[PDB]
């Protein structure tokens, strides 16, 4: 049953077999939930944490170590050669084991944020002829359901009959419609119509606001108009996050280097095992120097890269928990640092979705068919009774204004609605209306009694100024609302007896005929007429965009005797002279951080746009508000509806959404086709917005932003949520998006660039001919500890200070660019001779080593011959940790340089000094004092062939070690041309190290 609000309700109750007065029977019920089922939506599936696990594998990065270690392993089997894969392995399951527990963690914090209140109904079923409360997905297509004030929708109901005059129900959760849409049965003839024009139709996840009704449901479950939505956002498509891209494009790179350098180890090795040893085949040769070739790649790959990068990020999306925002994935905390397009909700997300008054004006002085207006202003945003009103900026009491202390009591009687104080979330809400709720926060505010709310608590400060007008003035029967009157009155008598009239101010003030200027009551002329209707259009057509009420009051109606109180045209008969007493100006106000944060968007290059569901005249003037628009600057190509972006030109539609900052009238699906066209572009777009018709977009988007008031159908599809509704935590995760890729940059390529110093020594002493410098079991404990204690180090940088101030990052520009590849390949070259020039210094040059020559040294497995060219050499002393522990404490060292000169990317070390990380500099101290730690234990120096050494070998560490910091210094200087406490402090250190005159004595080729 689709297009019921195009039928009458005869044919639509006649279509299910059921008759309102009855409603359904037993057996058509039972019948009935064979066929439609349960009237609730799927619950969404949780995935099993063995599936959880996957994604965390589906990661390049972690695809290369899995690899790497099961390439290592095989290697192995051809047990300390076991312990770089097993340790491997520890890492990649810690690794996702962090990533699996953050999610879960996630989902617990927002799940928390819903208030399980269980979903009921009232439906007329033939069991019993009076109305039964059953459970909502008890609900069958057919039912006949009344729903009254304060009820939320369980189903799509098609109406039959208004109980009530009117009926007023709230549907911003699933149109965005901030003002309350009144209903009728007749039926809406557009067969295609937009939820706004279904007149006659309440869909479920909505509230009724004033009457009460029935109808004959049309829908359930996945039927609904939120059922439709939510299987929306299930067949959108989710990418991966742009780190995770940046990362995989990084990926493919590091796979290319290893792929290169196992290649070019292998083909230069080529056509040298023919030679007399255990070969015979170039079959069986080339397996040889692939295994020499294969392992060199492997021990050019990172491996506590996804380990520190997940570091990086669990480190930040706690920071963002602190500002109540709730990451779900662990890349997504980068995502608001590259994010060019905001696109927001209005109601709701930009706006409060409470209606506030903040604008009132009464009678000041009225010499002569002119006057003077007292207008005030008010400060509150919410339904909570906090705010102060102001007469010319500036703190007044509304006590010693008698036109203000009459203002009130007509607000607080005439209006029907409340406003109550919940405790299990701690905010105030309304009741009935969110325009009359907007009166009684408002009487709160103005205390025209001066009543004392020092000691009283939230629940009954809620209405404690209402109900002590209520008790001066008691309410007698109501003249409701009609809508061709456009006004609304009450019959109230003193504990005289006058009479409280309220609505539309060019309605009610033509039939005002007097003024009450303070206690006076003067004859109102034409003259003062047009200044205050003046005033209202200033209020109603100005940018300062309000709905506007007028408040009058009759000094002398007739008595209950006389009134005939079943006419509609008779009540307007009844209020024909009254006195004008002022009006008021309410709205749905832009929270209070939503409006510096789109300057601060604005400043870091961040374009904010509205797409909302509401009409252009609301969005507009909240545009102009919040400052996304001048409060003179026209919007004629800059603000467009649903429609009028429909029959837009494709190149005009280009220009549409890159220079369009508004979308008014939107459908939930209109809502993802303009993400879908800002991310054609090639755009990071950030959706922000509550409620059911945002979670296309919000799923859509690069990342969607939630807030913790919106549709639990909002947070699923959404990978932030703000648990506290602050705008604010917007700007701050944008900071920490751009703080976090700016130090990941930084420690990816301090990692890489102590991987391929380890590759260029491997090689080096390979084709030099020298023993073993560097075994791979230290090569892990060097790339575990020492490495991954100064690059955690490394997230904890110092933020620029135009990180805020500069335009997002271009999407294309890898991490790793052309020139920050030759820049870790300078560095890479230079910890390949510098190791292996050390462990060659101690066998040539070195006093307390053997002074043995090039030859001497190139040709060390034939020592223990007769005499060749060995003489006086011992066998033993080219197996010596000597000179192991000379190659790893300057590999060490360096690193140690070379994270020093990481804390910026091209900042030189004088003008940022490193205690400006003071992580850094002691993870340092860390790294340097677990080094010493190997050397002079018991066992530790015999796992690591290493010893201690002195002070004159620990002084020709420094010396190799400490031009790095000269040899990217330099570098840095070039990279920008295209302090004095830390210069005194490096400068005995420099002075003390290189006063001694020493060198290396290699005569031959290196
Ligand atoms: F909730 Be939005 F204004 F569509
Ligand atoms: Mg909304």
């Amino acid at each position: 049953m689709e297009n019921a609000h195009t039928k009458t309700v005869e044919e639509v109750l006649g279509h299910f077999g059921v008759n309102e007065s009855t409603g359904l029977s037993l057996e058509q019920v039972k019948k009935l939930k064979e066929r439609w089922g349960s009237n609730e939506l799927p619950a969404e599936e949780g995935k099993t944490l063995l599936e959880l696990v996957i994604e965390q594998f589906e990661d390049l990065l972690v695809r290369i170590l899995l690899l790497a270690a099961c390439i290592s392993f095989v290697l192995a089997w051809f047990i300390t050669a076991f312990v770089e894969p097993f340790v491997i392995l520890l890492i990649l399951v810690a690794n996702a084991i962090v990533g699996v527990w953050q999610e879960r963690n996630a989902e617990n914090a927002i799940e928390a944020l819903k208030e399980y209140e269980p979903e009921m109904g009232k439906v007329y079923r033939q069991d019993r002829k009076s109305v039964q409360r059953i459970k909502a997905k008890d609900i069958v297509p057919g039912d006949i359901v009344e729903i009254a004030v304060g009820d939320k929708v369980p189903a799509d109901i098609r109406l039959t009959s208004i109980k009530s005059t009117t009926l007023r129900v709230d549907q911003s959760i699933l149109t965005g419609e901030s003002v309350s849409v009144i209903k009728h049965t007749d039926p809406v003839p557009d067969p295609r119509a937009v939820n706004q024009d279904k007149k006659n139709m309440l869909f479920s996840g909505t509230n009724i606001a004033a009457g009460k009704a029935m109808g004959v449901v049309v829908a359930t479950g996945v039927n609904t108009e939120i059922g439709k939505i939510r299987d929306e956002m299930v067949a959108t498509e989710q990418e991966r996050t742009p780190l995770q891209q940046k990362l995989d494009e990084f990926g493919e790179q590091l796979s290319k280097v290893i792929s290169l350098i196992c290649i070019a180890v292998w083909i230069i090795n080529i056509g040298h095992f023919n030679d007399p040893v255990h070969g015979g085949s170039w079959i069986r040769g080339a397996i040889y120097y692939f295994k020499i070739a294969v392992a060199l790649a492997v021990a050019a790959i990172p491996e506590g890269l996804p380990a520190v990068i997940t570091t990086c990020l669990a480190l930040g999306t706690r920071r963002m928990a602190k500002k109540n925002a709730i990451v779900r994935s662990l890349p997504s905390v980068e995502t608001l640092g590259c994010t060019s397009v905001i696109c927001s909700d209005k109601t709701g997300t930009l706006t409060t979705n409470q209606m506030s008054v903040c604008r009132m004006f009464i009678l000041d002085r009225v010499e002569g068919d002119t006057c003077s207006l007292n207008e005030f202003t008010i400060t509150g945003s919410t339904y909570a009774p906090i705010g102060e009103v102001h007469k010319d900026d500036k703190p007044v009491n509304c006590h010693q204004y008698d036109g203000l202390v009459e203002l009130a009591t007509i607000c607080a009687l005439c209006n029907d609605s409340a406003l109550d104080y919940n405790e299990a979330k701690g905010v105030y809400e309304k009741v009935g209306e969110a325009t009359e709720t907007a009166l009684t926060c408002l009487v709160e505010k103005m205390n025209v009694f001066d009543t004392e709310l020092k000691g009283l608590s939230k629940i009954e400060r809620a209405n404690a100024c209402n109900s002590v007008i209520k008790q001066l003035m008691k309410k007698e029967f109501t003249l409701e609302f009609s809508r061709d009157r456009k006004s609304m009155s009450v019959y109230c008598t003193p504990n005289m007896s006058k009479m409280f009239v309220k609505g539309a101010p060019e309605g009610v003030i033509d039939r005002c005929t007097h003024i009450r200027v303070g206690s006076t009551k003067v004859p109102m002329t034409s003259g003062v007429k047009q200044k205050i209707m003046s005033v209202i259009r200033e209020w109603g057509s100005g940018s300062d965009t309000l709905r506007c009420l007028a408040l009058a009051t009759h000094d002398n109606p007739l008595r209950r005797e006389e009134m005939h109180l079943e006419d509609s045209a008779n009540f307007i008969k009844y209020e024909t002279n009254l006195t004008f007493v002022g009006c008021v100006g309410m709205l749905d106000p832009p929270r209070i951080e939503v409006a510096s944060s789109v300057k601060l968007c604005r400043q870091a290059g961040i374009r904010v746009i509205m797409i909302t569901g509401d009409n252009k005249g609301t969005a507009v003037a909240i545009c102009r508000r919040i400052g996304i628009f001048g409060q003179d600057e026209d919007v004629t190509s800059k603000a467009f509806t649903g429609r009028e972006f429909d029959e837009l030109n494709p190149s005009a539609q280009r220009d549409a959404c890159l220079n369009a900052r508004c979308f008014a009238r939107v459908e939930p699906s209109h809502k993802s086709k303009i993400v879908e066209f800002l991310q054609s572009f090639d755009e990071i777009t950030a959706m922000t917005g509550d409620g059911v018709n945002d979670a296309p977009a919000l799923k859509k988007a690069e990342i969607g932003i939630a807030m913790g008031s919106g549709t639990a159908v909002a947070k699923t599809a959404s990978e932030m949520v703000l648990a506290d509704d602050n705008f604010s935590t917007i700007v701050a995760a944008v900071e920490e998006g751009r703080a976090i890729y700016n130090n990941m940059k930084q420690f990816i390529r301090y990692l890489i660039s102590s991987n391929v110093g380890e590759v260029v020594c491997i090689f080096l002493t390979a084709a030099l001919g020298f023993p073993e410098a560097l075994i791979p079991v230290q090569l892990l404990w060097v790339n575990l500890v020492t490495d991954g204690l100064p690059a955690t180090a490394l997230g904890f940088n110092p933020p620029d200070l135009d990180i805020m101030n500069k335009p997002p990052r271009n999407p294309k520009e890898p991490l790793i660019s052309g020139w920050l590849f030759f820049r870790y390949l300078a560095i890479g070259c230079y910890v390949g001779a510098a190791t292996v020039g050390a462990a060659a210094w101690w066998f040539i040059a070195a006093d307390g080593g053997p002074r043995v020559s090039f030859y001497q040294l190139s040709h060390f497995l034939q020592c223990k011959e007769d005499n060749p060219d060995f003489e006086g050499v011992d066998c033993a002393i080219f197996e010596s940790p000597y000179p192991m522990t000379m190659a790893l404490s300057v590999l060490v060292t360096i690193e140690m340089c070379n994270a020093l000169n990481s804390l910026s990317e091209n900042q030189s070390l004088l003008r940022m000094p490193p205690w400006e990380n003071i992580w850094l500099v002691g993870s340092i101290c860390l790294s340097m004092s677990l080094h010493f730690l190997i050397l002079y234990v018991e066992p530790l120096p015999l796992i690591f062939q290493i010893t201690p050494l002195n002070v004159t070998q620990w002084l020709m560490v420094l010396k190799i070690s400490l031009p790095v910091i000269l040899m990217d210094e330099t570098l840095k200087f070039v990279a920008r041309n295209y302090s004095w406490p830390f210069v005194l402090l490096i400068m005995p250190l420099v002075i003390w190290v290189y006063s001694t005159d020493t060198n290396f004595s290699d005569m031959f080729w290196s």
